[PDB]
RNA sequence: ACUGAAACGAUUGUUGUGCCCCUGGCGGUCGCUUUCAAUGCCU
């Protein structure tokens, strides 16, 4: 619940407490820009990662077809694979509960 | 392991509370217990 930003919030509101609600929103909006741009000056935040587009494209693979396309045979083996350990240690995140897990899932 | 194995839409609750089959009403009207009779017969 993280109390002690409240406390930071309402001592510069307090100070600065002439302010209405959308001058209040000029101010924050500049706060977030210098907090932007600091960050990255810093290099303080990360290139995180891209997983939905890597199995985005395995989706289109799979169930898109344009005539005169190229096409597999489509395994199978990792969607049963995937059912069998579903209540096993052995799979980090749960099963879909929409579908039947042939694509990497996580946490509802 | 049947997309599996077990699997209570459940618990509690008043169709309730008030209510005059009520008001008005003449068993009424007409009607002779009537009609006839020797306290009699003799001293």
């Amino acid at each position: 619940v993280n109390y002690g930003w409240y406390r930071v919030a309402a001592h510069y509101v307090a100070n600065h407490a002439t302010w209405d609600l959308e001058e209040f929103q000029e101010f924050l909006q500049g706060f977030g820009d210098r907090l932007a741009t600091w960050a990255e000056e810093e290099g303080y935040f990360a290139e995180h990662q891209s997983p939905t587009r890597q199995i985005f494209e395995d989706y289109l693979d799979r169930y898109l077809e344009i005539q005169g396309w190229e096409s597999d045979h489509q395994a199978f083996i990792q969607e049963l694979e995937n059912y069998v350990n579903a209540k096993t240690k052995k799979s980090k995140q749960p099963i879909c509960s929409l579908s039947s897990g042939e694509f990497p899932s996580e946490d509802q």
